[PDB]
Formats: structure tokens, sequence, C-alpha cells
């Protein structure tokens, strides 16, 4: 008995009684917002695919009062990456689930549980896998709730070992070691290997609780059979019932395909159904076609929002009217939504949409029909466009229109000669009447033809662009002439007339010796800015030619600069006489990066440390509301009065061409290193390099380096003396500040400290007045890095005579 | 003498010689960028007012080298709320300011010292306030470093204590016991109270190396004499001085004042100088006139950042030149910043500004003079202005123009009758030529009268609003009517008309005995929308008489709807028997919040607890990227589908009628409860009030409620045994888990444990065979909250016969 596709209990506790019969839940179970007021249990119900979710349900206890004996819960979708959500439960003392085995895919959220014990007790790592995004917060504390198991087995959790169980009666079933990643019976006795959970018998196809792969006539298949196809994520279902099966209501709701041996409600990605409407999927070219259908026959396009829901469609079974009034960068969001759209079944109507400049976020768009056509057959009727300048019909595009006229009024800053054009491709000369298209209330505002304004004389700074062009005489002698300089930031050449642009007006000087020009003040160094001019012709005589003058736009980058410091220099050393160094492109490049130059100079072993007697220390050292951004900025403008011009301890100086990593050879071992690192660019040859951005890291220590290289030799000296003399170590990590002795007539006991300046006096260390008998001692170097390993014990004797 | 008013001492190491005579640095210092190639040593240096900062000082090793008698940092200016920045010094070892004794202001920030020492060795404490804003980061690790004082005196850092140092010679100089927040000499006598660091002479005033609250004559005065003034913060200076300080240079640079015995730049907020550029403040009434003088005679306000330079001016001694393009809320923006100029002394010229429909912005201007006018005498001169609906000029606002004319062209959507009623207020009324007004060009497309469109009929509900005025016949009988609707969401009625405001076009229906109407989408619950409707009349014939149709803006508010549930709840207890709650209004009211209901429960003391022996226990109980908002927001909506209405342990049901915070009473101490919280509206009488957000709490434990309540009784029974009786805690805090008696012969050795079951059964607890003698014996009873206090001892014997 599955149940599905989708159970959603709520309010009503009787409501629940829907689970009787379900042995299997397809898909996710829902008991929310219940109220407790006898008892409901149901031993029938054992898997459940995608998730199960409880909230708000007063009275019940234990989880196992409704389902002992769900054993997986499969996850196949999951609430949000959670595979099991328990929130708000009153009453609830723990999951009384003592039969759940394995959680496929997900993670568990228990929170707001007041009551809820038994979770420290549940070995979650056996059961699910990605424990580690598990979310038990806001329960009952482990402090006031009293754990305990009935009297069973247990194991490790963390560095822990403590005992295992789901309820006060019932244990954690576990598997033995035997099995491996099968599953095993209640009588400990191997599963077969697609079983998953228990077993009526062991060893059995058709005797499973749940299959871990896939399920068809009461057998675990590891695939599907030939002729049958994976329906959801645990069950084969037949061609007939994918052909019956229907996806939620929609406008464009259809059946479920079958596809890769799948049975899915849509073609994925990369597939379009093959036939009118057939079951399965075909590979299409390049981009799928998306054929949108809707309820409603003429689509208005009034908002932003009503435009997303024709996202990538390929043709419109349908009617567009468009009507957008407002919306700033809407010229470049509905070239997203409709940018694909090819054809139109029906007609196309653009009123009261003063936004729009243009058409041309309308692209692809190459058919319009005419199945449907507005009063007096119109399949292209625009009217009062206060701004539309042009259409989309650019001598490239493509269009045709099948049936119907065009009507075009009250549209004043469209040119009249711009629709005769569009009949053209249209091909629709002649079809429209006399009032369709009028030379009234359309073009009274245009400016068709334009003049051609030249820039003469561009200079640049690192800032500043002064730029002037040819002076303008108006076709009319009245009228009066001024200019607008339009500049705005462009990386790159592709840019569309007014928009972020910068504008600012500058008029035509009185002597008309000099020409018109401007100063743009701060610019960013090293930057291609997009500039045109535009005239201001304001005619005291209207119409006759109206004529604006327009100017290319021409593509300026200023100077160069000082590069900024690098960004955030690491260090690491992976081996002796090795340093590895990374860091980031500078905030400021201002050019092309071209090469970085890393300086390291050596740094000297600490002052002192040489000079303290570290025998009588007892530690002795070793080595291996925020406007903070505002606050280091002060110090990044500090670095621009310095620069750094390219050629105690000698600095080296290494080019690094490409990469932001470098490596660093033939270093001393264990030693400390200053590690400038600056960024040039192109032309640093004559601005300087940047600053200096350092960093300090030392190297690994030499392994073995400071032990003894030598036998260690003794020599009988007054009183009961003994004088141990061994060799330095040539090469130490760092320095070598202290030896110590270990020596002993039966066990090396007595321990004797040697320090490095009584080691410079002496060659060795005497041992002050032994107690007569054979002698056994053992030297040990320690360095900055560390200690090094003992000698092999040297072999003197103190005669008592 | 005195060095200022701030040293910068940058790149060149040989500038640092401008600090030979310097005994008080007026302002801060700055030694920046050095790079050290003799020594520098500056003993004369004792006082720094401000902050100190170095940065980048390569050869420098301690700061005794250069500072060696400072003493105080007054910090009166921070650096961003620093007052001494030790900042990537390489080579330095130590701060050897070995004579520092008082920071008086601001924090430290010690960072990116490699080899910096000595830090951990110098109580700051002592030395400054706030030593929890200090930042000290990035310098030599404490493990590898090596501190060690010559060898002075030592305290208490957090709970350790340790010797405290500046350098490897010198200690940390502190003051005896007995002078308290006084100073102290080096040979610990006590400074006078007015003395700071340091002293010359004990107890006297003309003996300090730094004043702690002000200095004069060499003098440490509290404060200046009658005829002396505060100069910066540390020294006092006669009137004549002041009247030589000028400001930094700008366009409106003048001396300083003097103000509330203070010689200070500007008059303080709320007051203006008295006379022309007198040296005193006089209080100004409301707001204080700022009159703002610019180098430029001709402001051009082409930008947003140009119009903030104008902000909080009175006056404008110069020209205003408007020409705003480009710009969407700059109407509410530019009444920002010129919503107080009240005069112009020049002209104001309107030319280009596309972006400005009205000049409202420019409010309580009622002075435009003349001072210097246009080429052919105008004072007010407007051009090209595409969208210039109106002026300023309102019958409300005032306005004088004292000399110029006013020339208008080129202005379209500004009716011609709007100017002619400005010349009445302006007063230049037939002193403009025949071509300065002119109806061609101007007022084109204006539509000055207009019609009045009436709403019909409204209907709400919780998210919808339909909406009917009446049909509307255009002036003329060849017009094509359309209507475009105006809503906004609108918390009160102050509207201006169109802006976020939201548009949809509707037809006029073809049945003539239908009326227009719209209906509204999706709208908040209870929420004010201002909607008005706008008739578009495309007129066939143009001109003639432009009239347009234009409704009242009407308030609609909807429904009101179920509320959500009150935001965290917080619960605690500061009395037994007590239980205060405070919570967050809901996150959508839907209504007017009147009250909240708030219920609680008691719950069960736990299940089992008093089943358990827990005298055989260890331990006995005790008791007291990111869309995880999306995940919580499905759970809100759960709540709806479920409300409350208002009226086997029972709830207690209270309303509160304002506040968010109520306290309970009458409880049982250390008890847990169920606190569900609910919020309603002023309808939710029929709507339903919303549902619970719940939380757990307790009470306090009832003090002495758990001890034993009388004295202890003993009777001797079989074997050597005794049997110790005494009475149950009435009223424990929650339960009474085991009792423990303390008893022996000498010392009360053996203790005996008695658990709660077996208190139960036999009303005491009989000790065991015990040896004969003299016995005493304690008993203490063990509740959830804790133990109670021992019995007093009860005396027994067991006697050997
Ligand atoms: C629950 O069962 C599933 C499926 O039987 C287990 O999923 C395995 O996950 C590992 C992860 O690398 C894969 O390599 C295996 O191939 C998966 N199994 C199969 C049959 O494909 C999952 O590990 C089980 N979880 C627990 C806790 O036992
Ligand atoms: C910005 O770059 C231009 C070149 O793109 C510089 O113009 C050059 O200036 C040098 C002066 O050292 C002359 O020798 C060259 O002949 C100039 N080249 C051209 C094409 O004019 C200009 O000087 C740079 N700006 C600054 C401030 O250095
Ligand atoms: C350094 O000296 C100043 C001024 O002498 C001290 O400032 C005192 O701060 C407390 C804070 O509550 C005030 O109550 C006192 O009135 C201030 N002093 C004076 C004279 O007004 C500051 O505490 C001193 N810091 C150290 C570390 O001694
Ligand atoms: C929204 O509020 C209006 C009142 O402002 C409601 O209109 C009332 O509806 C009740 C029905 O129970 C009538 O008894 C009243 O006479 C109505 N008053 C008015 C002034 O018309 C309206 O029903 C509310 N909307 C909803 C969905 O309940
Ligand atoms: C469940 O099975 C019973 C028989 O035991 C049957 O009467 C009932 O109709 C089935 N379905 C439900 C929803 O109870
Ligand atoms: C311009 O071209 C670049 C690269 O071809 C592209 O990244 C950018 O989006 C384009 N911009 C426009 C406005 O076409
Ligand atoms: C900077 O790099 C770009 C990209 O490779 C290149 O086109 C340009 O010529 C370079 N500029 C110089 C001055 O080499
Ligand atoms: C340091 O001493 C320990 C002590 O036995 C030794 O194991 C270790 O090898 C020594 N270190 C080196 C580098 O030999
Ligand atoms: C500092 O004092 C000396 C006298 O010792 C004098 O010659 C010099 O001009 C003064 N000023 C400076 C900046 O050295
Ligand atoms: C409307 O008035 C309210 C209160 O008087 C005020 O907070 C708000 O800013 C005003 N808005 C406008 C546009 O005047
Ligand atoms: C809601 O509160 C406001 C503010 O006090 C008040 O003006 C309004 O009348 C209230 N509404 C009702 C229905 O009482
Ligand atoms: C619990 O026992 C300690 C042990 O002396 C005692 O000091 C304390 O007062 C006892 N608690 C109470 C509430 O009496």
């Amino acid at each position: 008995e599955i149940c599905g596709p989708g159970i959603d209990i709520r309010n009503d506790y009787q409501q629940l009684k829907r689970l009787e019969n379900c042995t299997v839940i397809e898909g996710y179970l829902h008991i929310l917002l219940i109220s407790k007021a006898r008892s409901y249990r149901f031993p029938k119900l054992t898997v459940i695919t995608e998730y199960l979710l409880l909230f708000r349900v007063a009275g019940l206890e234990s989880l196992g009062d409704l389902f002992p004996n769900l054993t997986v819960i499969r996850g196949w979708k999951l609430f949000y990456n959670y595979a099991l959500v328990i929130f708000e439960m009153t009453n609830l003392k723990d999951i009384g689930l003592y039969n759940l085995r394995n959680i496929t895919r997900g993670a568990i959220r228990i929170e707001k549980n007041a009551d809820l014990c038994y979770l420290s007790t549940v070995d979650w790592s056996l059961i699910l896998d990605a424990v580690s995004n598990n979310y038990i917060v806001g329960n009952k504390p482990p402090k006031e709730c009293g754990d305990l198991c009935p009297g069973c087995e247990k194991t490790t959790i963390n560095n822990e070992y403590n005992y295992r169980c789901w309820t006060t009666n019932r244990c954690q079933k576990m598997c033995p070691s035997t099995c491996g990643k099968r599953a095993c019976t209640e009588n400990n006795e191997c599963c077969h290997p697609e079983c998953l959970g228990s077993c009526s018998a062991p060893d059995n196809d058709t005797a499973c609780v749940a299959c871990r792969h896939y399920y068809y006539a009461g057998v675990c298949v590891p695939a599907c059979p030939p002729n049958t196809y994976r329906f959801e994520g645990w069950r084969c279902v037949d061609r007939d019932f994918c052909a019956n099966i229907l996806s939620a209501e929609s406008s464009d709701s259809e059946g479920f395909v079958i596809h890769d041996g799948e049975c899915m409600q849509e073609c994925p990605s990369g597939f379009i159904r093959n036939g009118s409407q057939s079951m399965y999927c075909i590979p299409c070219e390049g981009p799928c076609p998306k054929v949108c259908e809707e309820e409603k026959k003429t689509k208005t396009i009034d908002s932003v929002t009503s435009a997303q829901m024709l996202q990538g469609c390929t043709i419109f079974k349908g009617n567009l009217l468009i009507n957008i009034r407002r919306g700033n960068n809407i010229a470049s969001e509905l070239e997203n939504f409709m940018g694909l759209i090819e054809v139109v079944t029906g007609y196309v109507k653009i009123r009261h949409s003063h936004a729009l400049v243009s058409l041309s976020f309308l692209k692809n768009l190459r058919l319009i029909l005419g199945e449907e056509q507005l009063e007096g057959n119109y399949s292209f009727y625009v009217l009062d466009n206060q701004n539309l300048q042009q259409l989309w019909d650019w001598d490239h595009r493509n269009l045709t229109i099948k049936a119907g006229k065009m009507y075009f009024a009250f549209n004043p800053k469209l040119c009249v000669s711009e629709i005769y054009r569009m009949e053209e491709v249209t091909g629709t000369k002649g079809r429209q009447s006399k009032g369709d298209i009028n030379t009234r209330n359309n073009g009274e505002r245009a400016s068709c033809e334009s003049d051609v304004l030249h820039f003469t004389s561009t200079t640049t700074s690192k800032n500043r662009i002064i730029i002037t062009w040819h002076r303008y005489r108006p076709p009319d002698y009245r009228d009066l002439i001024s200019f607008t300089v339009y500049y705005k930031e462009a990386p790159f050449k592709n840019v569309t007339e007014y928009n972020s642009w910068n504008m600012v007006d500058v008029d035509l000087p009185p002597n008309k010796d000099v020409e018109p020009g401007i100063l743009l003040h701060g610019l960013k160094p090293w930057t291609q800015y997009a500039v045109y001019v535009k005239a201001v012709t304001l005619t005291m005589v209207e119409n006759d030619h109206i004529r604006g003058a327009k100017s290319e736009i021409l593509y300026i980058r200023t100077n160069a600069s000082v590069p900024s410091i690098p960004l955030d220099v690491l260090s690491a050393s992976n081996s002796s006489s090795q340093l590895i160094v990374k860091w980031n492109p500078p905030s400021l490049p201002n050019g092309n990066l071209s090469y970085y130059i890393v300086r390291w100079q050596r740094q000297p072993q600490d002052g002192y440390l040489y000079r303290h007697n570290y025998c009588s220390k007892d530690k002795i050292p070793i080595r291996k509301e925020k406007e903070e951004a505002e606050y280091r900025k002060v110090f990044e403008n500090f670095l621009h009065n310095s620069i750094f011009v390219p050629r105690e301890y000698p600095f080296f100086e290494s080019r690094v061409d490409n990469k932001e990593r470098t490596v660093i050879s033939n270093l001393r071992p264990f030693t400390l290193y200053r590690i400038d690192i600056h960024s040039c660019n192109h032309e640093a040859e004559k601005l300087g390099c940047s600053a200096s951005n350092f960093v300090f890291a030392r190297t690994m220590p030499a392994e073995g380096a400071d032990d003894i290289p030598g036998p260690v030799t003794w020599e009988p000296r007054p009183e009961n003396s003994i004088f141990l003399k061994w060799p330095e170590p040539e090469n130490p990590n760092g320095l070598i500040l202290m030896y110590e002795i270990k020596y002993g007539s039966q066990v090396e006991d007595q321990r004797e400290c040697v320090s490095r300046q009584e080691y410079r006096k002496y060659g060795g260390a005497k041992l002050n007045r032994l107690n007569p008998g054979n002698y056994t001692a053992r030297i040990q170097a320690t360095s900055l890095s560390g200690n090094g390993s003992w000698t092999d014990p040297v072999f003197f004797y103190v005669q008592a005579k």
C-alpha cells in the first residue's frame, strides 16, 4: 500500500486516520498543529521517501506511539536539507523511532522541545551520513533530564563511550561487525546486499523491509528491468503508468516524460519533448525552445514582475500588451525576459510606454502573425509613447507581420520615416489606411537627420581630461546653441547611448576664435572613459527641418600612476632553505600589472639570547560601527609620498613576471626573513614602482643538525671528578642554548646542565666529585627549534682507590 | 617653548631636527616613513597635546632614543579614539617612554611590530584610563621574546602579579600609596594636586612638568584667571592672542572667537558672531543663520554633490545657476540643502533643469536682489526646462526681486499664467519686454485649468481594493479618453503628487452604463493607501483648450486580519511565586494592537525522578548563505490556519492592556511554567486572536523550605543499632530526593545515605550495628534546587553492656 504523493495532516487530530493502511509513504509527511484529546498506532508504516515533519503536536509523548516500525526515511526531497524536523513539539519526551535504521539523504533538525530526552543516547552516526550538518538545539538540557536505558550495546561518541538506546524500554538496534556495509535481521543474520534496514528473512530479495536501490515486483533490484523506469527514487513503474500521471494543474500542465530510464515531471534542462506531447525527450541544439502558454488571452506588461513570467520564452501563444510608464534599467531588464521571444501568435500593442525609447529589448522577435487582431484588423498598434525615439527596426533585424495593419498615433519622438522603413521588412506597404500613419501628432518633436560634431583635441592626466570639439553653427541663423557633454566610465567600448551617464553643460564661448571644450575633474588613473558631446539647438522657428548635432563616442583613458601595495602577504615554509609566499593584486593597480618585485632580507638571531645562562631559567624560548577600513585607508594614503625604484644583511631581489606566488631558494635553515613585496606596472619605469607590504617568516629547521656530530670523550681529573668532552654542532638550528648530561651508576639519574657560555670556555663539562663506580652518560643539545637526539652512552669509571 | 599647532615629520630623517627646542608640542606629532642612516635625542620634550603617531620608522630601536622625558600625552584630539599609534615600526624593540605617566584621553594602538617586546611588562592601567579599548595585536609574540627587567616594583595584572618595566635598563616609575590620585616626585614626595606626572620640586605650582587642568604664567591653575581664556586644552591666553589667530584658509575663513571663557575656532552650534566679525558669540533664536560665501561668483548646481555645499545656508553672497538634467529623489534632496536659503544677492538661472517639475525645494527664499544681473539686466532667467510644470510660486509664498527682469523661454509644461502671477508678488509688472515672456514655445503642452474626477464607490478586503469613479466625457467630442490609476502605500496623508507610485492603466468600458473602475491585487492588511485617478485625453485637435482631469487623493485603508505571534518571549524570576516576562510586538500586527493575552500553566514535576533511588547514583539532577529566516517563515505561515478565541493543570489567563511586559503572581516556588503569549487587535473579537509563542520558565526556590522543620529523635533497636527519626519538610523546593546522615563518635566521619523511598517506609533511618560509645549526628535534605541546612547535632549513646 503506497500512499502519496504527499500527506499533510493538520488541525484535526482525527485526520491522522489516513495512515491506517499505508506501509510506504511516497513523498513527505506533515503532522502539524495537532491537539490530541484512544491512541493511534501505525505499525504498518516502515518507509518514508522524502522527509518527515512534525510541528506543534500536543499530547504526543513519543514518536514510537505512532510509527514504531518506521525504518528508512529516504530523504529523496528534503525540507531545506533536512530529512526530519521535530520543532516545537510539546509533551514529547523522546524520539521513539526505535526501528529507524538508515536516513539516506539530508540532516536532522530537532528544535524547541522542552521535554525531549534521549538525544545523546542515540548514535546518529550509524543511521545517517551528514552528522556534521545536524541541528539539535533548544531541547531539554542534558543536565536536567536523566537518560537511563533499560537495565544493551554501546559504542564511541567523540572520545566517549556510553550506552545507546531510543527510549526507556527499547535500545538502539545495531548490526554485527561481520556484515560490514550490509544490513542484518533482528537475529543478526546478514541481509541481502540490495536490502536495507531489517529483514523478514535473512538473505532474500522478497524478504526486505526496504530496498536500498530500487523496488519492483517485491524484489530489490539494483536497476530497473528493461521495460520499467525509475519513478521517484525507490520503485520502478512501467510505461503505461507514467502515461496516466498528471503534474500540478497550471496554464501549460501536461503529462510526465520518460527519459534516461527515469519517469520525471518535465524534460530536464537541455531537452525538449519529441513530437507532439510525446513521452520522450530529444536533445535540442543550443538553446532549447520553451513555448509559453497563458490563460489570459492578452498578456499585459505593465510592471517589472509581469515581464518575469515571459522569461526564456521562444514563442508566445497569445497577445502582447506593453504599458510601461516607469522603470529605469527596464530597457536592459526586459531584454533578459523577452530577449528570446521570437514569434507572437497574436498582436502587439505598445500603449502608454513612456519609459521605452526603443523596442530593442524584443530581440529575436522575427514573426508576428495575426490570429487575433485589434478592432479594425490591426496586428501592430502603438499609441501615446512620449519618448519612443526609434523602433527595434534596425536594418539588421528581420520581421514579418502575416496579417493585420499598423496604427501609429501620438508618438512625438518617433521619426515618421522610421515606420515607413518598418513596412518594408514587415511587408505591409499600402495595406494601412490614410489615418493609420499621420505626420500630425507623430514626429512632431522628432529630430531625424542630424549633423556630426567633430572632436579636435584631447589632453589627459591621471585624473583630468581636457577635450575640445569644433564650433557648430546651427542650421538656422536664429537658433540658440549650447552643448552637453556625456561622459561615463566604460571598461570596454561596446556602449549604448543615453543610464549612469555623467552630464555637464558647457556653453559656446563668446570669442569666435576659441573652440568649445570641457575639463573633467576627478577621474580614476588609467581608466577608459566613453565621451561624446551633443548640441542643444533651441530653434526660435520650430520644425521646418529639426536638426541636431551628435558626436561619435570617443574612448579616452587617463594616465597611469603609482600602484597600490600588494594585498595580504602570506608566507610559509614547506622545506628548509625554501620560502613560499603568496599575495593578492593591489587595490588600485592603475595600469597593467606587468610584474611584481619581491625582496627577502636575512634577519639576525635575536640580540642577547647568547648572553643569558639558560641553565638557571625555567622556560627556554622556542619558535616555529566598524570604521577600521577608513583607519587603514589613512595609512595607505601615506604610502604615496614614498615609492620604490628597482634595479647589515644584504637584500636579494627577484622579479615575478606573472603569478602572485613565488618560492625563495637558498636560505639558512631556521632563520627569520624580512619579505618586502612591491607591485609595479608598465609605467613604473618612470613613475616608480609602488611601496612595500612586508611580512616576516622563518624557514624550517634543518633536521638532525642540532645534535652532537661525534663521540663523547672523558678524562679523569682531581677529586673524584670526570671531564666529558664532545664536539660542538657546526650548523645548529638557530643556536645551541644549552646541553644536558644524563649520567648515573645503575640508572642515568643524575642530570647536569651545561650552559652555552660554559661550553665555550672548556669545550665540555666537568662532573664534580662523583661516587666511585661504573658510570654511563648521555648528552643532548637544545637549540632554538628544540632539542637534538641523545648521544649513545659513553662509559667511564671512578676508582675508589 | 611651545611648538605647533601640528608637527608632521616624514621621509627626511634629518627633518626630525624641528624638535630641538620644543618642550611642549601643541597638537599632534607625526613621525612617518623615516629611514635612519649620529642619533637624535630630545630630552626637552615632555608634554604632547592631542595624539602621537609613529609609522614605518626604520633604524629606531626604542622610543627612549628620541623622547626620554615624554611624560603626558593629553590626547585632547584623538587619532580615531587613539592617543598613541605605533604601526609597522621596524627594528623597534620596546616603547622606551620610561617617563610616561598619564595619558589623559584615548586608547593605544600598537600593531605590526615584529621586534617589539616589553608590552606585557607595562601596567597601562595606571598611565591611562580606557584600558579596555586598547589595541595591541600583531607584535612580537611573548613566547618568542624574553622580557627581563634589570636585576624594581610590581603589581597585579588580572589575577597575576609580575614585574613592571619599560625597557631593559629602566623600570616603570610608580607613586606611593599615600599620595592617592596625586602625583609624586622621583623621590616619592607628593606633587601639588594641580600637578601631573613628575615634579622638579615637591608641592609647588611653579615646579611641575605638566599641569593637569590648565597653565598660565608658570602656574598650574584650575581655571583660567578672569582676563584669560582657555586655549586648546592646557593653557590660558589673553584676549589679544586670539585676535591674532587665523583659522585654515577657506572661502569664508575668519579669526577665532571667545566664548564661555574659551578661545575656539568658530562659534559653537547654536551661536553666531555678535556684530561684524567680533570676538564674541551671541545666542541666536531657533535656527542660527549661516551666510555662505564662495570664490566662484556663479555657483553652478549641476549635480547632487554641488548642492551639498549649500547645506544649511541662509543667505547666498553670489549667483545661483541650476542645471539639473538627471536625478530621481533630488526634488526632496535639494530641499534638504537649499530649503533654508532665504536671500540671494545676485541672480538665479534655471537652465536645462529637466528633472525639476517645480522649484518648491527653494523654500524660505523670499528675497532676490540684483547685485549682478545677466546680460540685458535679468535677475531671474529660466530656459529649456522640458518638465517644469509649476514654479515655487504658490499663493502662500513670498518673493521680492529688487532689481532686474525675468526671461522665460522653451519651458513647455509651464503654464504662461503662472509666470504672470509671479510678477505680482515679484513686483516687476511691466518691467520686462515683449519677448521676455512669450506664449510661443512656452506653455505649448501646458494643461492649466483641469476638470475634477469624482470617485463613486470603494470596497475593501484584507489585500484587495475595488474603486470606481464617474465616467468622464472629454471637453472635445473627438478626444480619445483613457485613465491612469495612481496608488501607493501612504502611512499618513500628507502626500505629494507624482516618486514610488504604482501606476496601472484602465480603459473606459465600452458599455456606457458601467463606470470605469480598477481592482488592486495584493495589499498589506490594515494599511492606508493613497489613490487618485488621472485622465489621459489624447486630443486629435491640439490646444484650443488643453484640458485634463484629475481626482482628489483618496486614502483607503484595507481590512484587518489575524495578527502575528509575539516576537522573542523572554522570562525570568526575581522572586519565588513571581514570574516576569517580556516580549516584542508582532511582525505583522495588521491593526491596532489594543492588548496582549498571556496564559501560564503549571508544569508537573518530571515523571520518574520519584522512582529512582538516588543514593546509588553518582550525579543527582538539579535545575535553576544564511536562509534560516526563510526557514522560520514557513513555520509562521503555518500559524495562520489556527487562531485563539479568548474568554491536567489549569490555565490562568490575564490581559495586558498596554505594555509588552507583565509579572505573574501567586506561583508555587521552584516549579516549571508554560507561558503562552498571544497578540490580539481591535478586530480580534471577530477575526480571532493570534496564535501563541510560548516559553518555559521556572520560579525561584523557596529559601529555607527544604530543610528539616523539627528536632531529630533516636530510639535504640536490636543489635547495636540506632533509629534516627525526623520530620519531613512539608513544602520542599520541588522534591526531596534523599537525606544524608553525618555521624561519628569523635568526628562525624561515618555518613549514611537515606533515599526518598526509604524515608517513606519508616519515617527515618536505622544506623546499623555501631561500635559502642557516645555519638553525634546531623541530617541534611537534598531537594531539586539543592541541599538544605544541616540539623543541629542530636546526641545518642550505644552501650557496650
Ligand atoms: C544508507 O543507505 C545508503 C544507500 O544504501 C548509503 O549510501 C551510500 O553512500 C556512499 C557514500 O559514498 C556510497 O558510496 C554508496 O554507494 C551508497 N550506497 C549505495 C547502495 O549506493 C548510506 O551510506 C547508508 N547510511 C548509513 C548510515 O548506513
Ligand atoms: C599621459 O600619457 C601621454 C601619452 O599617452 C603623455 O604624453 C607624452 O608625454 C611625454 C612627456 O614625457 C612626451 O615625451 C610624449 O611625446 C607624449 N606623448 C604623446 C602621444 O603626446 C602625457 O605626458 C602623460 N601625462 C603625464 C602627466 O605624464
Ligand atoms: C590622568 O589625569 C587626568 C586629569 O588629571 C585624570 O582624569 C580624571 O578622570 C576622572 C574620571 O572620572 C575624573 O573624575 C577626574 O576629575 C579627572 N581628573 C581631573 C583633575 O579632573 C585621569 O584619571 C588620569 N589618569 C591616570 C591613569 O592617572
Ligand atoms: C472590511 O471593513 C468593512 C468596514 O470598514 C466591512 O464592512 C462591514 O461588513 C459587515 C459585515 O459583517 C457589515 O455588517 C457592516 O455593515 C459593513 N460596514 C460598512 C461600513 O460597510 C467589511 O465587511 C470588511 N471586510 C471583510 C472581508 O470583512
Ligand atoms: C484501509 O483498509 C480498510 C480495511 O482494513 C478499508 O476498509 C479502508 O477503506 C482502507 N482505507 C482507509 C482510508 O481506511
Ligand atoms: C560589452 O562586452 C563585454 C565583453 O564582450 C561584456 O562583458 C559586456 O557585458 C558588454 N556590455 C554591453 C553593454 O554590451
Ligand atoms: C595593457 O593590457 C591590455 C590587455 O592585454 C593590452 O591590450 C594593452 O595594450 C596593455 N597596455 C600597454 C600599455 O601595454
Ligand atoms: C628530543 O628529545 C627527545 C627525547 O627522547 C627525542 O625523542 C627527540 O628525538 C629529540 N629531538 C630530536 C630532533 O632528535
Ligand atoms: C633652537 O634653539 C637654538 C639655540 O639653542 C637656535 O639657534 C635655533 O634657531 C632654535 N630653533 C631651531 C629650529 O633650531
Ligand atoms: C508627513 O508627516 C509626517 C508627520 O507629520 C512626517 O513624519 C512625514 O515626514 C511627512 N511626509 C511628507 C512627505 O511631508
Ligand atoms: C487605531 O489607532 C489610531 C491611533 O490611535 C486611531 O487613530 C484609530 O482610530 C484606531 N482605530 C480604531 C479602529 O480604533
Ligand atoms: C547546603 O550545604 C552547605 C554545606 O555546609 C550549607 O553551607 C548550605 O547552607 C546548605 N544549603 C542551604 C540552602 O542551607
